[PDB]
């Protein structure tokens, strides 16, 4: 089934999704120099202060730390999207080595790592009926670059031992998404897709323009995890990234 390698990596995943080939494929290369400064766009407002994490889990393709989203506890609101949208999970996508990791590129420069924090549409009452839909879903995507040591993202970095391999989880309560954001909240936008099968083109994309950095021993803790389960033979959890797609006939704008 799809995965990251030679054999069933992002080459290979049209054939089982064929939406891969789709209008609005995710992730894109933002070229700086095309992106349009639009005006009408609204500061972000992410309210993360209520936020309750409940568990941290390796899918076979990433960890994923979950909240709770039975309520309007962290939500993300303004920017280009209309309504509010919850937050139900965040995951990471990195590199074997430091100079790839990233989905997105900016002027083809690639990325540590990136962060994803996903959200959906309230207004479609649960997730599987948001993904359904072309504005059901806001990805705030946060780019990681190796310099200082991130304090926020230690405690992830230390339960990394307990899921080391898929189907593992673990507790993870009181994390406070908060400390992963960059100074700045300045991003680009455009209308894209989930970057992993099933590739739905259901996500307003919202990309800071500023990195977060974090420690060469942080990113390295992330890269011993196991894309494999337990007793299977050890295929590193590396490289979990899609490269870019054509952009097509889509504008990327920018808050500033
Ligand atoms: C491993 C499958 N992950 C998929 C399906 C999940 C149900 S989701 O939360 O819709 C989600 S969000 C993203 S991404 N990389 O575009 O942010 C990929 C995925
Ligand atoms: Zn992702």
């Amino acid at each position: 089934h799809w995965g990251y390698g030679k054999h069933n990596g992002p080459e290979h995943w049209h054939k089982d999704f064929p939406i891969a080939k789709g209008e609005r494929q995710s992730p894109v290369d933002i070229d700086t120099h095309t992106a349009k400064y639009d005006p009408s766009l609204k500061p972000l407002s992410v309210s993360y202060d209520q936020a309750t994490s409940l568990r941290i889990l390796n899918n076979g393709h990433a960890f994923n730390v979950e909240f709770d989203d039975s309520q309007d506890k962290a939500v993300l609101k303004g920017g280009p999207l209309d309504g509010t949208y919850r937050l139900i999970q965040f995951h990471f996508h990195w590199g074997s080595l430091d100079g790839q990791g990233s989905e997105h590129t900016v002027d083809k420069k690639k990325y540590a790592a990136e962060l994803h924090l996903v959200h959906w549409n309230t207004k479609y009452g649960d997730f599987g009926k948001a993904v359904q839909q072309p504005d059901g879903l806001a990805v705030l995507g946060i780019f990681l670059k190796v310099g200082s040591a991130k304090p926020g993202l230690q405690k992830v970095v230390d339960v990394l031992d307990s899921i080391k391999t898929k189907g593992k989880s673990a507790d993870f309560t009181n994390f406070d998404p908060r400390g992963l954001l960059p100074e700045s909240l300045d991003y680009w936008t455009y209308p894209g897709s989930l970057t992993t099968p099933p590739l739905l083109e259901c996500v307003t994309w919202i990309v800071l323009k500023e990195p977060i950095s974090v420690s060469s021993e942080q990113v390295l803790k992330f890269r011993k995890l196991n894309f494999n389960g337990e007793g299977e033979p050890e295929e590193l959890m590396v490289d979990n990234w899609r490269p870019a797609q054509p952009l097509k006939n889509r504008q990327i704008k920018a808050s500033f």
